[PDB]
Parts: C-alpha cells; sequence; structure tokens
C-alpha cells in the first residue's frame, strides 16, 4: 500500500543521501536504483511523486558537497521515472527537480552539476516531443542563468546561455522528429 511504500522509500532516501554526503557512489548508485524500482511497482503517481521527491534530496545534498557522481546517478534516475510513467504530471515533476538541483548547484559554485542538470533538462525536451517540456526546459534555463547571475557564478551563467542556443537551435528538429 501507499504506507509500505512511503516508508521504503523513506529508508532508501536516508541512505541514499549519507551516501551522497560520504562520496559513495556505488551505494548512491544503488538506493536510487531501489527508489526508482519502488516506483515501478507501485504503478501510481503518488509514488512516482514520492520517488522524485526522494531523488531531488539526494541531488540536492551531492550538489551541496561537490559530489558529480550522485548528481550524475540522481538526475539520470529522474529522467528514467520521467520516461517510463507514462504521464505528462511526471515529466513536469522530474523538470522540476532537475532545476532545484541545477539552481542549489548554482548558489554553490559546483559547475559540473549545473552542466549536469542542464543536460538533463535538454534530454527531456529532446525526448519527450512536446512544445510544453521544451518550453518548460527553456524556463529551467532562465531561472539557473537568474540564480547564476545573482551568484556571480560566471561559469554557470556561460552554461546556460550554452544550453539556450542547443535548444533554440534544434528543438525545431526534436519537436517534428
Ligand atoms: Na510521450
Amino acid at each position: 500500500t501507499t504506507e509500505d511504500e512511503r516508508r521504503e522509500l523513506e529508508k532508501v532516501a536516508r541512505k541514499a543521501i549519507e551516501a551522497a554526503r560520504e562520496g559513495n557512489t556505488d551505494e548512491v548508485r544503488e538506493q536510487l536504483q531501489r527508489a526508482l524500482e519502488i516506483a515501478r511497482e507501485s504503478g501510481t503517481t503518488e509514488a512516482v511523486k514520492l520517488a522524485l521527491e526522494v531523488v531531488a534530496r539526494v541531488a540536492i545534498e551531492a550538489a551541496r558537497r561537490g559530489n558529480t557522481d550522485a548528481v550524475r546517478e540522481a538526475l539520470e534516475v529522474a529522467l528514467e521515472i520521467a520516461r517510463e510513467s507514462g504521464t505528462t504530471e511526471a515529466v513536469k515533476l522530474a523538470l522540476e527537480v532537475v532545476a532545484r538541483v541545477a539552481i542549489e548547484a548554482a548558489r554553490r559554485g559546483n559547475t559540473d552539476a549545473v552542466r549536469e542538470a542542464l543536460e538533463v533538462a535538454l534530454e527531456i525536451a529532446r525526448e519527450s516531443g512536446t512544445e510544453e517540456a521544451v518550453r518548460l526546459a527553456l524556463e529551467v534555463v532562465k531561472r539557473v542563468s537568474d540564480e547564476a547571475k545573482k551568484q556571480g557564478n560566471e561559469d554557470a551563467v556561460k552554461e546556460a546561455e550554452e544550453v539556450r542556443k542547443k535548444i533554440e537551435e534544434e528543438s525545431g528538429g526534436w519537436l517534428e522528429h
């Protein structure tokens, strides 16, 4: 039921967050895989939402600690949840996770994590084949650019510019193709 999955994801979150703090890439990978499988097994949007929240918390912690591997693993799992859920809601939630992570990274001078997050935003837009996902991805890039400007993170401002240019140049093809 919903009570068993919530407690399960709670355990996963605890272990994954600790692993993200300590640079334990192997454990972060394993725990995020379990979050994905819990969402799979549950077959509800509620479970998808909770799993994406766990992924977000792990990736935010990782972003704060310069744990590039964990940010990468976590956002890949967000991407896969978006792929497998079969709903627009899951895609929008995954994009909000990516935005949250990229914003925290921008605030912490974590330019790897900004780069990883924006690349997943681009991939979500490329794979979704909806105009709305392209628009939302561009909004994510703008939010990250805004934060980077505010914090004096020139690397992140430049990365956001490059990803914006890529979406603007290439999204025309993504949508038709
Ligand atoms: Na679709």
